[PDB]
């Protein structure tokens, strides 16, 4: 069950190197549900580090070598055995080729070696899909993993505003942010970084990308402080669209930026326990959430995404309960946050 590539008809909406951006689509003619998924993969923030990414991560900067098809997996699968939640939906995979956490609005020019158009790519995909059946939708779920999950938080309200302005007020826009809820915490060991702390890298990135953030969050933090809006616990309270948050309590990318690697002594034990407690605290007032006590980099487009449970409930079940809640529910919970304090204290964590 493959998704087919469509390069954007507006060829001025581009990947980093000026090649056209695009999307992979599998239609389901009997369905009014649409799932648009944002791929992740870090980011780059100056000429030197973007040049290095162009040599060895070129598919994340260019469409020139993309394949004609991709197979949908996990939440993008059309088989009910693999995807109990939304197997009959129209499926869209949007490749990440802008290196800007889906925030950019800047074209290649005599002054710019690369284009950073992530925010405009999402806009243009939505516009072109309206002529291919999206005009008839009841629900548009904007989902994403890692940098794509942060991209959901930055873009879900702009998609909702775009559809209203275009004359489609009956489409309900919602977000699903997987593995994109980060903390601007103190590192376990400091000055290490690479290239550098995410706060400083993002501050530089916004200027290099001409990056944009949601309007209410922008108005709170004001000029020069837009980097704050890349942090889930700060941007989420400003959003109007419903958003479901999936986040490992001990996410591997969070630990990497914190300079933690892997016989654990007291200082590191306390650091790890405090990180899980802080993450749990930030989710206390997030009513739709799934946060297992695991050390993982695994994401929701993996084939075995159904296996993990919190308090005896899987993620596909929690998402179904969220759908019902948007029509508490007896035996159908939507707020699922582990309370145990060490990775793999939940026996269902990925192996
Ligand atoms: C293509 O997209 C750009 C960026 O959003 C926009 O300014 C331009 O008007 C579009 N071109 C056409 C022909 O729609
Ligand atoms: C690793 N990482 C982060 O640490 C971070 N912090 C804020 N956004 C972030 N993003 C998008 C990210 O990829």
């Amino acid at each position: 069950e493959d998704l087919r590539l469509h390069l954007l008809l507006n060829t001025s909406v581009t990947c980093n190197d000026g090649s056209p951006a695009g999307y992979y689509l599998k239609e389901s003619r009997g369905s009014r549900r649409w799932l648009l998924f944002l791929e992740g993969g870090w980011y780059c923030f100056n000429r030197e580090n973007c040049d290095s990414r162009y040599d060895t991560m070129r598919r994340l900067m260019s469409s020139r070598d993309w394949p004609r098809t991709r197979t949908g997996t996990g939440i993008l699968s059309s088989q009910p055995e693999e995807n109990p939640y939304w197997w009959n939906a129209n499926m869209v995979f949007i490749p990440y080729c802008s290196s800007d956490v889906w925030s950019g609005a800047s074209s290649k020019s005599e002054k710019n070696e690369y284009a950073f158009m992530g925010a405009l790519i999402i806009q243009e995909v939505v516009r072109e899909l309206l002529g291919r059946g999206l005009s008839g939708a009841k629900v548009l779920l904007l989902a994403g993993s890692s940098a794509g999950g942060t991209g959901v938080l930055l873009n879900v309200d702009r998609v909702a505003e775009q559809l209203e302005k275009l004359g489609y007020p009956a489409i309900q826009v919602r977000g699903l942010a997987d593995s994109g809820w980060f903390l601007d915490n103190k590192q376990y060991r400091h000055t290490d970084c690479v290239d550098c702390a995410p706060t400083e890298a993002i501050r530089r990135g916004i200027r290099y990308w001409n990056g944009v953030v949601p309007e209410r969050c922008r108005r709170q933090f004001q000029e020069g402080e837009e980097w704050n809006c890349f942090f889930g616990y700060k941007v989420y309270p400003t959003l109007r669209s419903p958003v479901f948050v999936v986040q490992w309590l001990f996410d591997e990318a969070q630990l990497t930026v914190d300079n933690v690697h892997l016989p654990v002594q007291e200082g590191l034990r306390l650091y790890i326990q405090n990180l899980g407690r802080e993450l749990r605290h930030t989710l206390k007032d997030v009513p739709a959430s799934f946060a297992p006590a695991c050390l993982s980099h695994e994401i929701i487009i993996r084939s075995h995404w159904t296996d993990v449970q919190v308090k005896g409930t899987s993620l596909p079940r929690a998402l179904h309960c969220w759908d019902r809640s948007l029509h508490p529910l007896k035996g159908c919970p939507v707020h699922l946050v582990d309370s145990c304090p060490w990775p793999h204290c939940n026996p269902s964590c990925p192996t």
